[PDB]
């Protein structure tokens, strides 16, 4: 998934001084904001729970509780994301798309195309020990049809492992693709399902390649043509994972950030769930397909405390 992110371990941490320091940045009447976003955008995830540590052993507070109770609106809402502990926030986030009543299928699409099944296997586990029930249950709770089922095979988190290309594989794959699609009056999307979501990832990408040569479309636009809704965008994501989880997560940001607004929520999730694994590599894709810096975008598309944690995240 990864190369680099842009968020690493700060250099002789000291959680005791850092959590001093936070405490500082609150007693009293006001919040220093500059203090919290510059400590907190430089520490990792793990020195970040330290300091969570050193604080409740300090004052016998609960950070988090503080942060919640000083701070306000998106910067309120982008610290506490940063103060997720890493090996929780996408469980979190997932939980969160599957509750308040509505389903956010967006959320689902998101993480459960980009992340790899390792990181699924984690995200698995950890949702189950903090709300008891599974995620996979949750999920087929919440949806239903293709979009489900395709939902429910990634979560199996058993893609093939890579390993020298089957030529022979290869064209029955793309063949097989070019019947259940564009030679199909209507279409087979199981067949979609199976191979997308349990063939290799270098296999698949040499499927797209022949897919391409065999009927002049790219698989893109063949799912464009295809299909509609939530398994549409699902689709969309998981072919392009395959090619690039960064480029998808760039392409992701900035789409974000486009409309008469901005999505705050997405923006948040992406840039901190990414900042210790790609968000480098991000960067890199955001600016080779959009022309532009994501430090830019965001810098032109935010304000405040928000905008100068997000910029703090980010980077260069
Ligand atoms: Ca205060
Ligand atoms: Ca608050
Ligand atoms: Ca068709
Ligand atoms: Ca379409």
């Amino acid at each position: 998934q990864v190369l680099r992110g842009t968020v690493t371990d700060f250099p002789g941490f000291d959680e005791r001084a850092d959590a001093e320091t936070l405490r500082k940045a609150m007693k009293g009447l006001g919040t220093d904001e500059e203090s919290i976003l510059t400590l907190l955008t430089s520490r990792s995830n793990a020195q970040r729970q330290e300091i969570s540590a050193a604080f409740k052993t300090l004052f016998g507070r609960d950070l988090l509780d503080d942060l919640k109770s000083e701070l306000t609106g998106k910067f309120e809402k982008l610290i506490v994301a940063l103060m997720k502990p890493s090996r929780l926030y996408d469980a979190y986030e997932l939980k969160h798309a599957l509750k308040g009543a509505g389903t956010n299928e967006k959320v689902l699409t998101e993480i459960i195309a980009s992340r790899t099944p390792e990181e699924l296997r984690a995200i698995k586990q950890v949702y189950e020990e903090e709300y008891g029930s599974s995620l996979e249950d949750d999920v087929v709770g919440d949806t239903s049809g293709y979009y489900q089922r395709m939902l429910v095979v990634l979560l199996q988190a058993n893609r093939d492992p890579d390993a020298g290309i089957d030529e022979a594989q290869v064209e029955q794959d793309a063949q097989a693709l070019f019947q259940a699609g564009e030679l199909k009056w209507g279409t087979d999307e199981e067949k979609f399902i199976t191979i997308f979501g349990t063939r290799s990832v270098s296999h698949l990408r040499k499927v797209f390649d022949k897919y391409m040569t065999i009927s002049g479309f790219q698989i893109e636009e063949t799912i464009d043509r295809e299909t509609s809704g939530n398994l549409e965008q699902l689709l969309l994501a998981v072919v392009k994972s395959i090619r690039s989880i960064p480029a998808y997560l760039a392409e992701t940001l900035y789409y974000a950030m486009k409309g008469a607004g901005t999505d705050d929520h997405t923006l948040i999730r992406v840039m901190v769930s990414r900042s210790e694994i790609d968000l480098f590599n991000i960067r890199k894709e955001f600016r080779k397909n959009f022309a532009t810096s994501l430090y830019s975008m965001i810098k032109g598309d935010t304000s405040g405390d928000y905008k100068k944690a997000l910029l703090l995240l980010c980077g260069e």
